């Protein structure tokens, strides 16, 4: 496969099951577009953290982590930072200035799938 | 903004909502002091993991992660490792020898806020 | 102590408390074998994420993260990638091709225990 991207959204917004699936599917479509990967290689998650807070406030906030073996560059990080923030702002009503995004580049010797390392 | 510190505390202690907010605000104050950043830039969270266990035991345990673009030097890590452990021991009564802390230095091209990368 | 390994398992499978402890103890035993560390230094967790999805599907899926200061070499990562995937496939009946594993090598100055940095 080479690279299987992952995107975990953590948020103190109590997202309904439907809104969660909507956000994750739009994020999955964005990741497939930017990283040029089929849906079968993409992992996504939304994790509700009731106690999370930003800026000393309990208002809506999202912390997004994107992890991938390849495709972690300035061009992709710029595009995905833009796309993911807009998706969350529209689907779960978080304000844009209440969205963090973190990009992590993993070595192929550090990642495994089906019990085998990527190389 | 330069750097926006984050601190996520994971614990198998079923902490009450108020105790979680107190621990997070004391840790937020410690981060503001050591990393010299206003509260408006600091994120914190407490995450209850019922199944988490350490040393082959379910007794109280905390795994803390501190993530920041800057401020991840040995001098800051020593001070924050000391301060955070004392805060958790006092607020949720976890034993000091049952507290992990992990520090992560993030690249400004890998971090995003309000849809834009930091650097 | 030198190195204190950690293994978090995230899964959309709603695992019973007993099955969760069963899996974690088998993984803890695997980590002790490969990294040659006594159980008193090993952390493990299982985290149920109802919204997690892989390949555009909600079918059973596990994302495993292994974190340690030492023992993050190709030889250890191969053995643990194989062992952990078999453990999860047997205990919670996740398919092997629905299991990610990520390995992270930590610096000893970035890790702390009992308020003191390791390096
Ligand atoms: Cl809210």
């Amino acid at each position: 496969p080479g690279s299987m991207p992952c995107c975990q959204v953590s948020t103190n917004i109590n997202v309904s099951d439907d809104d969660a699936k909507k956000a994750l599917m739009q994020i999955e479509n964005a990741i497939s577009q930017v990283m040029n990967k089929p849906m079968g290689y993409i992992m996504s998650n939304l994790d509700y953290q009731k106690h999370m807070r930003f800026g000393g406030s309990h208002d809506g906030f999202c912390f997004v982590r994107v992890t991938s073996i390849s495709g972690i560059s300035r061009s992709n990080n710029t595009a995905l930072a833009d796309k993911i923030t807009k998706i969350l702002a529209s689907t779960i009503k978080v304000k844009s200035d209440r969205v963090f995004i973190e990009f992590k580049d993993c070595s192929a010797q550090n990642f495994a799938f089906n019990g085998s390392l990527f190389g």
